[PDB]
């Protein structure tokens, strides 16, 4: 019948981005898309999102299929790029770059184009992944202040390691970091994501970078939802029942006869699996919606079937509707559930799911 | 380009068929490229496996795209179909089915086809997912015997539940009850997978389905590999440092500061996260190989990068390659150290990574 299926709410998508401007009404707009949209669709989250003032991506080949695709607005490379030989095509397309590592500036001060690129310095301010550190930076900056290859003024980026954390000091830190380096300095300054543009208003400054609100979906792990914040839901992934069968009580179900029913009762298979991005590690248990209803899964999820139990007597047939996570399941729900990030249940899907937009 | 790519081995591949081949001297072969050929390539690794004597897939879909692609070899559809109008498109494309539900059997007694359909009567010998249960399998069989749309013989296919638990009779129950309902039965026998293949050889009968181990990964959690078993590794998850950086005893690295350095260090950032397939589950101390030595992942697992230590003098660069898993790290071991099944590990990647083929 239908299969993997995920569903992207085009109004759902357009309603949060400008929920956010609310939430953060005197900053621009880079609608991060990175890792094909979260799930939701590179090309597409973007096409739906023309008010964006920028996006974002992780990759030089990201901010390219973006290019390929028809979109002409500002795209932020957050990485940088990878290879110096790829800063005559970043200058073409106009794409933004972050400049972290000796490499990049080398190479900007070298290089010969036929016009500068706009920069945003990447500063580490205490979550030690990527950028300056503080020592190194102001030397640094300097530099790219003198490239005829970076487009004057250079701008200022860092990012946030527990944002999600409100309690524990380290926000205000990397804040008193960043603060401290962009005195005096002209150039746009950013360093807020989804948990600094809905925590943290005195981290918002010129640019926000929403991520995984932007689909709708909290950054936070207390079971908080995008709902909370007054984002709605973009993505639902669907499926369908291949089959509804008999079963009796003491006996198992799936790999290593995890399960055992207590009853006789009437089993569900759904076309879904690892093998489409359901997360394996979903206990017996977790919900999933069939013809509207909640009923758990029992049994080891496998790479194309999962087994829920529907009830003796229940009268769901194959071919019917079946909602991973979608309206009345959020994926927060399940993330709690099975006990993975949401960030990487939207996101670690494969090709095998149908992209469908609604809308 | 050089960053998130999978390396498939040609030559493994075919090695491993020839292998099973050896294992399984009386049995032809099922080549099971479901999800995406479990990660390598559903297309790519059919062309590669011409000697295979069927083709294994989970949904009509994947059987479509084998014939879309050129594949004239017969594919089996392991969960049958899930719509009675698709049986004309199956009749005329070769495809042999499995019939596990009243649906399917209806279907083809009241279809009108230009040709019969070779069908595999799913048996449910105890794993309680598809199939037939014991006491509907004989008026059901006998129905599909009648069938002018199904070509006689009617085969018989089951599968196991924990072929890879020895100690458990589980096994011995399946075959138990297959065996007991082949009895008199002309018609093809199927009921072992990679399991059964490598640890059954009472199992094997007329066609083995292998699946995990055609790749050269085992299907057992015994810390065993598939060079176990004579099979060479087909994949290999590799990228490259995109920065190396300077880190200071104290500080912490990642999300969540979850990891601490006791020392002053050099960290790698690789070009490598769960939005490419890696899984976020992977613990601080789970290794990877940079420049061909392993070095440990501290911090959380992003979305797009992951960090590993590389020590204080490490003369490690930006741009060098980086192995997550292959030649010198099988995935079984990446299995065990993230408690994640090798079986997700290869198939539960995105659309990001790039695909490539060697000999
Ligand atoms: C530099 C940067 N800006 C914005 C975002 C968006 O964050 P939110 O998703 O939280 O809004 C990210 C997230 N990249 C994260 C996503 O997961 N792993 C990462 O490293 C980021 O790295
Ligand atoms: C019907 C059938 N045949 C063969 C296999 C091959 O198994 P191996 O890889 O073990 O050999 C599977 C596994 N499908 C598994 C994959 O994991 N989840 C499943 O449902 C299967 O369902």
């Amino acid at each position: 019948m239908q299969a993997a299926t995920v569903v992207i709410n085009r109004r759902a998508l357009r309603h949060n981005l400008q929920r956010l401007r609310e939430l953060a009404p005197a900053s621009k707009m880079v609608a991060v898309v990175k890792a094909n949209a979260y799930g939701h669709g590179l090309l597409e989250t973007a096409r739906t999102l023309p008010d964006a003032d920028a996006f974002g991506v992780a990759r030089l080949e990201e901010a390219l299929r973006l290019r390929a695709g028809g979109i002409t607005k500002p795209v932020l490379l957050l990485e940088g790029f990878f290879d110096a030989r790829d800063l005559p095509t970043i200058s073409a397309q106009h794409f933004h770059t972050a400049v972290h590592n000796e490499e990049q500036l080398a190479a900007l001060e070298e290089a010969s184009l036929d016009e500068p690129v706009t920069v945003w310095m990447k500063l580490d301010t205490g979550m030690h992944r990527l950028g300056v550190r503080p020592e190194q930076a102001e030397a640094f900056y300097h530099r790219l202040t003198q490239c005829k290859n970076v487009r004057q003024p250079v701008n200022i980026v860092s990012h946030f390691a527990r944002a999600d954390e409100p309690k524990c000091g380290a926000t205000e830190k990397q804040l008193a970091i960043f603060n401290t380096f962009c005195e005096g300095k002209p150039g746009q300054r950013s360093i807020a994501a989804s948990g600094g543009i809905l925590l943290w208003p005195q981290s918002h400054f010129d640019w926000v970078r929403p991520g995984i609100i932007l689909y709708g979906v909290s950054p936070l792990e207390d079971r908080s939802t995008g709902a909370d914040f007054g984002c709605q839901p973009v993505m639902s992934l669907t499926s369908s029942l291949i089959a509804v069968r008999e079963h009796k009580a003491g006996e198992p179900v799936g790999y290593g006869g995890t399960w055992v029913s207590e009853r006789d009762t009437r089993l569900g298979v759904v076309a879904m699996g690892y093998g489409d991005g359901y997360p394996r590690a979903a206990p017996s248990g977790t919900p999933v919606l069939v013809n509207g209803r909640e009923v758990p899964i029992v049994g080891r999820v496998a790479m194309d079937m999962i087994c829920v139990d529907l009830g003796p007597q229940a009268q769901d047939k194959a071919g019917d509707p079946v909602i991973l996570w979608g309206e009345g399941l959020p994926v927060e729900r399940i993330a709690e559930m099975t006990k993975v990030s949401a960030y990487e249940l939207i996101t670690r899907l494969t090709s095998r799911v149908a992209m469908k937009y609604v809308d």
